[PDB]
């Protein structure tokens, strides 16, 4: 075995099971979601043609590490003939495979020259070393305007950035004064109308009246509610107090059931007359065997020790959370309203996608939403269900499906579309909780057929796809001409990280 | 071609690469830390020895699941010896495969039987089917008290609960008389000295005074501790401003790596003084360039600034939550105070057991906690760090290792030992958050040698292990006589749910 010096693995490139070497061009970092954006948008890109330092490390561009790449074939090739005497033509197969790849890459590395030498007449390029807050070149925005599979949102932060960078956004709604654009700086001019506007101000209104956050565990809920239909000085007690214990137990039992078949149909069979053993739940054996609760004992304490007894631990287990319930108690502050009041505008933005990915419907729901009444209406729906400690998800979900025919929708959205948008939003909202801007996002289904793809942690199109429209055709690709339709025919827009096909001459010695 | 009957799965049942059946008691159900605690400790064993009741489904005991897979076996041998006349000798290793395993189980019903008929003469078995709350048996108390990678951690909550059912812990607290010790059996009576106490009267005092949470991002927390040394009315402006600005930049960059070189050393390099693209960043950038700050705006904004100029948004990008911060802005109730107590003692339990499993100490570092003046100065420390929005771990971690000698041990903890009892701590408390009971915990470590392994969410021992206890030795194993070595010279005290080997004989044929 002789030792090869080509990587397994260089930024940007992919090669698929025919050989042929693809190069991926960054739009921002990330699987689904961009985590950059606004300010940032640029960063992928400035690197990609130019390189950068970060956190201290330096980043080659693409041109730099395709002619690293490019020695190291040239390294291997000649390590072939001398190891060809070793084998006269036992190496066969790999030398062409190396060769076929250093073709195509001497191929990327001239097309790059060419793009930044020739057809950079604009600037579009160069303006992102020079630019305060670089723009996307316009091939890159022309690719995500026709993309299929990838759409930006852009969403009504109070305290809103101006530099946004997705010019094309799928979800749109109506936005603040920047204070980027006053004079000084400090804070924006507000807005009293759309649906930023109205979460806000109904969430945390000028009264600065809190909305209360009732979420309870469901074994609060359920004791709650059961305690609902009693009061204080009521006691297991009396002439009737076997009677009573029934009364008490059947609620329990049938509050705790109706909960729990909301997630999990099993608990259908749920009882709470007998312990595990087949022991009755009774006055005698709580009072006088187990010596638990007595006739003075609040209703509260029946309840925990009838749980105690009958209940497998494995059922309080609880469900993830929602984004929507972070722990709070309370919307106290105009902080409060805002972070909630985007939570809520993002999961619309979700489902907004999902019918653009999915061609239910080409509207901004935020058009829609962003006028009265529905403005006003959500948010209210919203605050109450908070109030009540309700799912939000469905809230949203049923205003959607009241109104599908004016947000371009043939039909209502079933359970099942539901449940995928809400898995969605969950996981990309939690991907973004902690940046610094919210008012725009780009989220790409990798798993859908079209024009982006996800690789090594970055949302990327084809780099021959964005030349072409760069250089307006007037550049032909010769040997890579057909390398475009070819990523297309592929499987998955998911990209393996690795190149498998490189070490696969490696794993055959 | 015969198909068989003989499953690939029975619970408690594992067989390994050599044809022997292993059968696993088990003590509670969880993967590492049982979920099963106080009056419920028992519900495995009752079910493994008599069958039990949950959620409407019946569980059947070993002995009748051990039957079921008799007669399968039985089945499965008839069906080879119709096939003697059709094809002579095809069949003869897995024959003699089956036969083995026939034997085994053959054998393990005979010990169960005989444990209950001849060996119980103190219904130390049997009261798991007729007592109230039943113990362990003996046998098992004698397993845990003699393992050496599986411990129970006894607590103090306010509203303790006599029926602890782990009768050796490692760690252990002073506790409250239980209520259920009293007799109105209402509230317990309070002990005014120790850990628990001190930390429930610190965290929400007889004041009634609420304990802030002033809980923060990354980003917040750095720029709220830069700007702790700036006053509202400085500014960027005047003769000096280039040099205050490099003051503002040094801090905050210091203040920046200072948190994260917690999580990650590679920040160690991580520069605010340029952007990615080398661009410095001074005051004719930020003013007049990029246009996001002038001499009148706040420090706050200027730092907004630099930070948008100058860090990945990969940097914000969360740790995953610490237990200790649910999302709450006070503790503002006695249930608040006995919350987080209770998280605060969970916490000493895992290290205490991190360092039991590790052998770097035996000492209970309850005792030491209890004792003034640790049991109020870590109080103290803990709300101190809720105050300021600190991680409250470490606080924990200096504490000890400040005091490392006096809590048995040889050297402080690590920063990689922290991280690693970090870890295992708020995996464990989030998989036990909802407990009814929080008195005590077993917590077992199935990546180390020991008595105790994980068997199709069981925590569990061998069987044989118990037996030979249980019976004192006075009914030796016979043919099983070297199982119990067997299961030890495995790789893993993690069991494989389902049993490979009874599949894969059907490959060779
Ligand atoms: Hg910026
Ligand atoms: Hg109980
Ligand atoms: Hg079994």
């Amino acid at each position: 075995v002789i030792k090869f010096k080509e990587p397994e693995r260089c930024d940007y490139l992919y090669v698929d099971e025919n050989n042929k070497v693809h190069i991926l061009l960054p739009i921002v970092g990330g699987d689904e979601i961009g985590l950059d954006n606004t300010c940032q948008t640029a960063v992928e890109l400035i690197t990609f043609f130019y390189g950068s330092a970060h956190s201290g490390v330096t980043k080659y561009s693409a041109e730099h590490q395709l002619s690293e790449y490019k020695r190291q074939l040239e390294e291997d090739i000649k390590a072939i003939n001398s190891q060809k005497k070793i084998s006269p033509h036992a190496y066969d197969d790999l030398l062409k495979e190396k060769i076929e790849r250093l073709q195509q890459i001497e191929k990327y590395i001239e097309l790059i020259q060419v793009l930044k030498k020739q057809y950079d007449e604009q600037n579009d390029i160069r303006q992102l070393r020079t630019g305060g807050i670089p723009q996307l070149p316009s091939g890159v925005k022309e690719i995500i305007k026709s993309s299929e599979n990838a759409f930006a949102v852009r969403l009504s932060p109070y305290d809103n950035d101006k530099f946004t960078r997705f010019d094309d956004p799928l979800f749109n709604v109506k936005r603040n004064i920047s204070k980027y654009d006053t004079p000084s700086r400090q804070a924006p001019i507000p807005i009293y109308e759309g649906l930023g506007y109205r979460l806000r101000s109904t969430l945390f209104p000028e009264d600065k009246t809190p909305t209360p956050i009732n979420k309870k565990s469901l074994r609060d809920k359920v004791k709650s509610t059961v305690l609902s239909h009693y009061k204080d000085e009521d006691r297991i007690d009396g002439e009737k107090k076997d009677e009573k214990l029934n009364e008490l137990i059947t609620n329990l039992q049938n509050e705790l059931v109706k909960e729990l078949v909301k997630s999990d149909p099993q608990y259908s069979k749920l009882s709470l007359s007998k312990d595990p053993r087949g022991k009755e739940i009774n006055y005698d054996y709580l009072v006088n065997s187990l010596m638990l609760v007595d006739n003075d004992s609040e209703i509260g304490d029946w309840i925990d020790t009838i749980l105690d007894a009958t209940v497998d631990s494995t059922v309080w287990v609880a469900q993830a959370s929602s984004p929507f319930y972070d722990g709070a108690k309370e919307i106290s502050s105009d902080r409060d309203a805002d972070k909630i009041s985007i939570r809520v505008q993002y999961l619309l933005a979700e489902a907004n996608i999902y019918c653009k990915t999915n061609k239910l419907s080409d509207a901004n729901f935020g058009e829609f939403f962003d006028k009265e009444p529905h403005a006003t209406e959500i948010a209210k729906r919203v605050k109450e269900g908070f109030t009540q400690g309700a799912d939000i998800e469905p809230i949203i979900y049923d205003y959607i499906n009241s109104n599908h025919a004016e947000l371009g929708l043939k039909s209502p959205l079933t359970g099942k579309q539901q449940q995928e948008i809400t898995d969605k939003f969950t996981k990309h909202y939690n991907t973004i909780k902690e940046s610094p801007h919210f008012d725009e996002f780009f989220v790409a289904d990798p798993d859908k057929k079209g024009n982006i793809f996800s690789h090594q942690g970055r949302i990327s199109c084809h780099f021959l796809d964005f030349f072409t429209r760069q250089t307006k055709g007037k550049h032909p690709l010769g040997d890579l001409a057909s390398h475009q339709e070819a990523l297309q025919e592929g499987t998955s827009n998911r990209l393996h990280h690795k190149n498998e096909v490189v070490a696969q001459g490696y794993e055959k010695l």
